[PDB]
């Protein structure tokens, strides 16, 4: 059985380092049940304090990295800088970066390859927008994203890759995703992997649900067979985050 | 006389926090001559250690910020997060962000307004590319950029604005900028300000040269009448940075 995986994506929150520290202290007191791999992703400026203060059985993640080790890239943070603090993870391809900062698949594949070849682990995000959902072309769209990601992954590095599905069609559109939607799309992804890189890799890669996950749905979601965990949004800043970590006991 | 201003833009360097600390210790031992306002800008992940360790007569700067205080903006760092560490400055509109990360003038004006209204000081960058230089349309291009910036600046906030001119046409093009180029464009900018917001503001705003500045040209550049200082690239990571800070004694 793949180890259940929960990443808390703080996104661009909280506003202050003091709030970040308060949040860390709460996470540090949380009683985790079952077996689960927990990763906490935070704004670059809070990464040193999170790496310093966060419980050592959890790991810290960046929310992005650039494509190069260093250089003439004002404003960008790079893998070596992250690693210098002992941080081992980054998110890549989040819908907010693809949409608002205009990150394209070519840029993202270059980041996945560079990250992995430099010893990072990645949470690689994908997912379709409203029109493709309506057209019944979700699988196709998600497939093309995964097919762009596949060639990026170096030999021997699938152990260091986690994929998160984001129902972007359910974000601010007036439409909501169901538990079955999550299961269907995670299965879609696993089957793409199986066809393209083989069953052994498909069976080991954790595929996460990255839509709205809260204490009131995490248990039903976790129980879905192809849902291996979550990339949590707003609840990662709240006490309910622990409920979501602990939903691993409902997944088999 | 406006106070001479030198910002050291580390860009996406160095690779490691240990190197950042070594660099800070060197800057901390530097003997500054004359009167000069020095600002050091570094990757978000190194900002806490720079704010902690850097000499207190200099100020720390971010190399970018987003347009909002916080929220669903995975990967982005915001003004409140910066300010929570006591950091008072950010760069905005650097050529590398405009070009590689596709930041447009509307995005940049929104960042200048938000930054300033939240108590930040900004180093706002502008400058033309090769074709406009060749066409003799540099003033026009730079004017439009400044005209997009002007409406962003809140009432009472020009004391918190510094402008840097970047000869992007001289970056990786096979062409080099002269000392006279720098003086001519800084004068161009001052005169735009005078016409658009008045002589009192034009006479107080520091306008920096942001092309290649090194120990072998900083003194001649500084002496130019409309050059009020520098936004330094690669030399800000080198001992020569102090020579450049100290060139203020040649500016009147
Ligand atoms: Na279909
Ligand atoms: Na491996
Ligand atoms: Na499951
Ligand atoms: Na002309
Ligand atoms: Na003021
Ligand atoms: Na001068």
């Amino acid at each position: 059985m793949r180890t259940f995986f929960v990443g808390g994506n703080w996104k661009a929150n909280p506003k202050t380092v003091e709030e970040a520290e308060k949040l860390i202290e709460m996470l540090n007191g949380a009683k985790v049940e079952g077996n689960v791999e927990v990763v906490v992703a935070a704004p670059f400026a809070f990464l040193p304090t999170l790496q310093q203060k966060l419980r050592k059985d959890w790991k810290v993640s960046a929310e992005n990295v650039f494509t190069k080790p260093n250089g003439a890239f004002t404003g960008e943070v790079t893998v070596p800088m992250i690693k210098s603090f002992g941080i081992e993870w980054t998110i890549l391809g989040h819908s907010e970066r693809r949409d608002i900062l205009k990150e394209d698949d070519e840029f993202l594949a270059a980041k996945a390859k560079f990250a992995l070849e430099n010893g990072m682990k990645i949470i690689y995000c994908c997912g379709e927008h409203l029109s493709e959902r309506e057209a019944g072309k979700a699988s196709e769209f998600v497939s093309a994203q995964i097919e762009k990601m596949i060639p990026a992954i170096p030999a021997g590095k699938w152990d260091d890759v986690v994929i998160a599905y984001e129902p972007i069609w359910a974000i601010g559109t007036g439409k909501v995703a169901s538990t079955q939607d999550a299961q269907e799309m995670c299965k879609v992804i696993r089957d793409i992997l199986a066809a393209k890189v083989g069953a052994d890799i498909a069976n080991k890669v954790r595929i996460l649900y990255g839509g709205s996950v809260k204490p009131n749905n995490c248990n039903e979601l976790a129980a879905c067979p192809d849902v291996d965990g979550f990339l949590v949004g707003g609840a990662s800043l709240e006490p309910g985050f622990i409920n979501i970590v602990n939903s691993n006991v409902h997944s088999k």
